[PDB]
This record gives structure tokens, sequence and C-alpha cells, in this order.
DNA sequence: AAAA
């Protein structure tokens, strides 16, 4: 019995039904454009559902013992079976509203509101938007304007190393003792991703020390010349709090949104323009005794982290977030130096980061 | 808006 939840589930990236699954995750980002929270859920838990099967659905007998398959879904996946194709899904890929919000928020800076301002203002195409002598934009869409090109193309692993390496050796010039992992969707086993995330961590460190090498580090990017964009978050994080109840958890750690200048010759792959590549880099720096809390939450997937927060409520009357866990029955917070050691405490089998791909 |  394949449960409710993607953190009892193994989703690896050999997905077998992405004909199933990439229309239900048209119809969800559709609704999370058209504001419809609800069915939005009801398409991405179907949708991650599928993603955790070891063979394709080829018939809806196959479907037979699957959770989070109503009959919305159960047409849709239907409808794939019949011709190959959604029309639900193809009717929303030329649908103007959705297309214009897909390519509008593709530049960094671009959220749901500046995408709407523009739709209703009449624009459909990039070229409109950065050509036009009466539009105002933030710095962080001028950033994602200036840099759209390689913004867009996707960050490969050769480069996502070639990223570490270059956190890794600014990192330890001023905190030697710093541990640095790379999170999100690489540390998944993804071969590609729109970005590199990184957690950084001091076992030795002082709260002021920990708060200033977010600064130290970018400055010194700044210096080299490679900082192309910098927007630091001061941590809002409190020691004692309750974690977080929300569906959506905040995290509160002091973090980074950078865009780096990555040259070629840093790149060691199997394969040329200006000689270098922008890539979006966010940093985060947690606490040390936090620092399996915030590995879990960073390497996701966003589906996985949802369900191990609603697991934690609803099954074991915790409260799970980036920065902690809390045990409501026996009034405590509950320690850990691994994610493992997270996995025990809510009572769940270890799933590795390559399966988490929910 | 940036964020898994
Ligand atoms: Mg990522
Ligand atoms: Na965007
Ligand atoms: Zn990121």
């Amino acid at each position: 019995k394949i449960s409710q939840y993607a953190c009892q589930r193994r989703t690896t990236l050999n997905n077998y039904n992405q004909l199933f699954t990439d229309a239900l995750d048209i119809l969800a980002e559709n609704d999370e454009l058209r504001e419809n929270e609800g069915s939005c859920l009801a398409f991405m838990r179907a949708s991650s559902v599928l993603k955790s099967l070891p063979f394709p659905i080829t018939s809806m007998k196959d479907t037979e013992g699957i959770p989070c398959l109503g009959d919305k879904v159960k047409s849709i996946i239907e409808g794939i079976i019949e011709d190959g194709e959604s029309s639900e899904a193809k009717a929303v890929l030329n649908d103007e509203r959705y297309k214009s919000f897909k390519l509008f928020t593709s530049v960094f800076g671009v959220g749901l509101k500046t995408a709407e301002k523009w739709f209703r203002m009449g624009f459909r195409t990039l070229s409109k938007i950065q050509s036009d002598k009466s539009l105002r934009f933030t710095q962080m869409q001028k950033a994602g304007f200036l840099y759209y090109e390689d913004l867009v193309s996707c960050v490969n692993r050769p480069e996502a190393e070639a990223v570490s390496m270059l956190v890794k050796e600014a990192v330890v010039t001023f905190l030697p003792d710093a541990l640095v992992t790379m999170t999100g969707g690489f540390r998944r086993g993804k071969m590609t991703g729109h970005d590199v995330d990184f957690l950084i961590t001091s076992p030795e460190a002082t709260e002021d020390e920990e708060q200033q090498l977010l600064h130290k580090v970018t400055d010194f990017w700044k210096q080299q010349g490679l900082l192309l964009y910098c927007d630091i978050l001061e941590s809002t994080f409190e020691k004692f709090k309750q974690p977080s109840r929300k569906v959506d958890a905040l995290d509160h750690f002091q973090k980074c949104f950078l865009i780096l200048k990555l040259d070629h010759g840093r790149v060691h792959s199997e394969k040329e323009g200006k000689g270098w590549k922008a890539i979006r880099v966010d940093l985060v720096m947690c606490p040390y005794d936090r620092r399996a809390f915030a590995l879990l939450g960073w390497t996701g997937s966003r589906q996985f982290e949802r369900d191990l927060r609603r697991y934690a409520t609803h099954e074991r009357k915790m409260m799970l977030d980036n920065h902690a866990l809390y045990d409501r029955t026996k009034r405590v917070f509950l320690e850990a130096e691994s994610e493992e050691e997270i996995f025990a405490h809510l009572g769940l089998d270890y799933i590795e980061p390559w399966e988490r791909n929910a």
C-alpha cells in the first residue's frame, strides 16, 4: 500500500509516468497562476504519487490502490491513455495568460504580481517589456534581464561543482572550520537546475562571526569582479521559538541570493562566446546545532518537505521546520546531528536525498 | 520577490 505521504515513498529520477506527470504539473501550475490553491494541491499530490511508481501506467486498472487520484485526475489519465496527449494540459499551454505568466516569471525578479501587471498592460513578449521607455524595473529585474540567456539555460553538474569550489574557497578563507554542503535538486541527483544552493555552518564560529561570513564572502567576490547581483537577508532566527505551524514554512536563517560570474576555465566538462556564464547561487548560514534541520529543509523537494511537515503534525503531534523539531506530547525540542536522526525521531524509514524527488 |  503506497502511502499518501511523499516522506513514506521513494521517488527517484527514473520517472516512468512523465506523460501523465508533465500534464498534471502544467495543470497544477495553471491553478497556481489562477490563484486556485486547492486544485493546485490536488494536482501536485497526484503528480507526486505517480512520480514514485516503479512502472508506467498503461491502463486505468494500473491506477487501482494508488492514493491521491481523484475523479478529475483519473479523467486526465484516461485521456492521455486514449491518444498519448492531455487535451486539458494542451489548452493550458495555448492559453494566453498562462504563456505570458510563464514567460514573464522566467525573468529573475519577476513574480506573479509584476507578471499580472504587465499582462493587463497588454505586454506579451520580453522584447516589448525590455525596450519599453515608460516601465520602471527593480534592481533584481535589471539583473534578470541583463543575464537572461545565461539564467534561463540550465545549470549542469560540472557548472554546479565549479560553483561549489568557488563557494568553499571563499568561505574557508574567513571560517576554515566551516562545512559547506550543496543542497536543492543537485543533492537529490538532478543533472540540471535553475540555480545552485549551499548550506554553510561552522562548529566554532561566534554569533557575530556567523553573521559576518556572508558579508565577507560577497565583498571578496565583489573585489574579484565576480558578484553580478547580491541581496543579503539578515537572520530573524529565534533560538527558543516553537517551529512553524504553516503549510509552507518560512526560513528565518541569514541567506543571500546571488548571481555569480562563472569563468569557463573553472568548469571541467566534456565541452565559447564571452568566456563566462551568469549563475544563480543561494547561500544559507545556520547555527551549527540546527544544521540537520536546515539541510533537510533545503534538500527538498518542495513536495517532500510539505509532506514531512504534514506527517510530523498529523501523525506524530510534532512540529517541524528548517530550524527545529518540537514534540508537543513530551513538551521538548528534539535534537539531531543528522537527517537520519530527524527521520528516526519522526518514526520514518530513512529516505535518501536521491529518493526525495517527490 | 528572492526561497527547497
Ligand atoms: Mg535548487
Ligand atoms: Na521570476
Ligand atoms: Zn536556490
